[PDB]
């Protein structure tokens, strides 16, 4: 029985560095065709990501994936939003924008009848990239969705996930994916591994499926179990190019909810899909990138990676109890 | 010095699938001989399963054993009630029901001098299954008492345990075991393991047992330290064909205990073999039931299993820290 | 770098057993001159053992160990009364007595000027067994006055510690202890390990050293970390013929401090060697040493084991997480 | 993957001793210039060593290293201070001084514009050691600075550091460490794990980078993760010469901050590089060595190591669950 490894049993071994954290460079590839300014992607859920939260983030070099729980139409003005959003823009020097100088932004589907609807109408609002956001990404229906998109819309960038293995990463590959969105089971006390037994811890899914992706130079993307700006740094370190993440940017200015006050704190009520909340005020999202870029800096100072790819080839990782 | 292995020891691997969670099968082998509509089998304990219990869980296609602090006549009113049960018919169509039509009970015996007595009462009360209830089943006494039943009654099925080795399955198969029930010590924190020392972790338990039992077709309940669905689906992997579950159940309405109010809260205030105690109040059986069911055929719909033999034939494990 | 395990770190794999508790032999050697009828022994700590305790244990069938934190006369005094103890004795039937038919007691002495001093008062007092009873066995001082006791009372039983490993118990054996007592650095949060650095988990120590012993038909006493009945039964099985027990008898009635009642809880109001302290009241010696007793012969009938050396003989332990 | 342990994962196995705690010798060197007479740094931090802290672990036999959060000038009196410090003599028989008489203490510097300027500065207020106190020791700016401080100060003491690696410490050797100090993530909740995804567990990073110092009989200062005087014993017995130790000295009366009362509790209230605290009252400097001392002897008495240098040949460590 294999032992698989998550971001918290290991540490990143520093090394000889000739750069220090404010000069690595954080660009990344989201897809094999789109590039954002930072390795931050926000998570497609209800919690964290519309219209607010997706600008805020492009702006600050990273990318929102518009949550689907919403009418294909809202979805789409959501998307139009920030597509249409002087020193407005030169304030905000790293923002992630398209060939025509607009904020980047993506949605999610999944693999349900409206989905083709739901896909041609984000289209016609501009979606820079498709997310086929679902738990169990190696099965058939989110493989057939894939090739329905890219047979339908072949230029259309499309992250399909989530899947854990080398077999679903490749499956996905050989399917049309443009990025593999990585993350079965991530998080210890997550739904998918108390309620059905299922998971791949996030250090070892993203090792093996990197593994796998750059035979095909196809981005990972780490979605899942990411709580510290440390967690970036060793899941960039272990093969992934992006990362995905919600819990983190629940609490923001930005986040769909309500800012309340309680009790003298600040606090963000939740409202998902119903369960109802309650997250700590972080701050805005420049304040929670500004933390997370900072670790990621530092980490990369610490191995003398000056880039993300050099990241991943300078890693040396060791295994801590 | 091998090292054992519990549920929370490891996870299931995702695959490829082809099957959505409504589609899987969830029926399955309680003993050669009686087949049970889903996995789940109600404990034989004061606290778990009477009349009550036992029908509400036939009526959703488990099947509860009727526990033995009872007397011999108190036990055996209690398997007539469940057995002497139009809507309510249709409205139940997973029942597990026997050749006649009616709902399939058990009852636990022991080895003590009055087990014969108990027996015969239970059989002309019409139980469908007898169950050896000890925590060490493989032991002279359980053996003999096994043999004799069966010579008594070479067509009663008869459920015995409890073991956690292959010697143990092996020993209790050949003198008869009808299915053989695996767990001494199962769960961390419990009497056995403080008390006694003794234990063996069950997914090591239920994969070494089973292992042996597949030689001659006879099935393994998995009994002890399910706590969330996705052990159950982990039970079954490692070799189960269905788990019996105790505290889970411990908490509906249907469980003998009295139902009460303290400070806004709904609790079940138990009283067994004497101690008393209050446990969390989880509703109907059918509710928890439904949970249960919920979360197999999700990590059944994840392993891309159709069946309870998929899934074990399907079953990728590793171990996480 | 070697692992080394605690009595938690294991379990005792169940095993054929045609014996029930109540039938297993439970009566062991102290030293290898000196029986007692149950295994335990309790500790040379000034919360622990006196006169009262020491009586109620040797009446129970095990021995105690008189503290040395004593004036030599006084600590004799409390030796002669335990010495000097019809129905009183037909109650106790099995009480742990010498050749002449009083109580067996043991007492402690170091490695200071004075011990020969107390030792000579002890041996007068009718002392049974003489523990030199320090945390460092394997050292030039303990061997010296191992010897020095050893020339001038060839008689005397003399237990030897602690140690923790095989040279330890082999110097220990070869200046001519009658026991070895095992224990460096038990209990995962005690003062030896976190002043100091220093220990050997408990079961490893055991094993280790018990397999040394063996070559010389010494019997060794675990001491220390024994916090459960279940811990008995593994060290027992580990190779140790008793257990020296602190914690556990420092709650009972006998236990030198006094029962107070702070709201609406009995205590044991401690003070030794200073410090001060209160512990929950767990009941007589008698009550505790049933329970103690109640778990090994559970654990025993568990192991199919009618004795200590059949315990030793059958043990078959599993790691665990 | 390489597993590394922190010093809560060993244990230290006692061995044949004929020395006495208060027999063993715990003189040290800290540079291969420089001996101090307890092997104690204090931590170059501002809620730990200012001129007080410094002055009063000289006097205990220690060294303090004056934190660097201060203008050149300041720093440079600090310094001062403790340089020019009869009974207040012979009242403190184990003080470390240099070879003037005057107690010993050291300065930090960084690698930032002025870092010469600093030096200058200390060297000409006596400064016995200068400390490259960084978090990346293995970096161009940190080797760099050292070469440039040792062509200038050829004869000043110099430690470097921090670092984790054999390659780290090698590279620092061969540019003229006269120590280095060794530390990147060490404490399992620390910012540089948490913010950076960096470290690697002290006990190994301690035994790999003093094994490549030894070829050069250049000493290891171990640095961070010392949390009880246990740690010592194991950081010293891994095969550093000494320790530095921050958070253990912040609570005693000569650390920089207010002493306070709060609800019955002696506290001292921190303020540092802002941040503000409070941590519990630990009381003198005096007291907290005596401990820590005690603690050291005690465990080189376990193992029979009658000087630091026996340690580090007679350790033998297990490692625990």
């Amino acid at each position: 029985m294999k032992e698989a490894l998550t971001f918290d049993d290991v540490l990143l071994v520093p090394q000889y560095s000739e750069v220090l954290p404010k000069d690595v460079k954080i660009d990344t590839r989201l897809t094999r065709q789109i590039r954002i300014n930072i390795p931050l992607v926000s998570a497609a859920m209800d919690t964290v990501t519309e219209a607010a939260l997706a600008k805020a983030l492009a702006r600050e070099g990273g990318i929102g994936i518009i949550h689907k729980n919403l009418t294909p139409d809202e979805q789409a003005r959501q998307v139009s939003i920030v597509k249409k959003t002087i020193m407005s823009v030169i304030e905000h020097p790293n923002a992630a924008r398209d060939e025509k100088g607009r904020l980047l932004v993506g949605a999610a589907v999944g693999t349900s009848p409206e989905t083709m609807e739901r896909v041609e109408k984000l289209v016609k609002a501009g979606v820079d990239v498709i997310v086929i956001d679902t738990a169990h990404g190696h099965s058939r229906r989110v493989i057939e969705t894939l090739e329905m998109i890219k047979a339908d819309y072949p230029d259309l960038p499309v992250v399909a996930g989530n899947v854990a293995t080398p077999e679903g990463t490749e499956a996905l590959i050989k399917a049309g994916a443009d990025a593999v969105k990585v993350g079965v089971g991530p998080g210890s006390i997550c739904t998918t591994r108390v309620v059905a037994g299922v998971g791949v811890p996030q250090l070892t899914a993203v090792m093996e499926c990197s593994e796998v992706a750059r035979k095909y130079d196809v981005p990972i993307i780490a979605d899942g179990g990411i709580r510290y700006s440390g967690d970036i740094v060793k899941a960039l370190a272990a093969g992934a190019e992006s990362v995905m993440v919600g819990s983190i940017f629940a609490g923001t200015e930005e986040a769909p909810g309500e800012t309340i006050l309680y009790q003298g704190r600040k606090y963000k009520a939740y409202r998902g899909m119903g369960i109802e909340g309650m997250v700590p005020y972080k701050g805005t999202v420049k304040d929670v990138v500004h933390q997370l870029v900072g670790g990621l800096r530092s980490g990369m100072g610490y191995i003398g990676a000056r880039t993300i790819k050099e990241l991943q080839e300078k890693a040396v990782f060791v295994k801590i109890t």
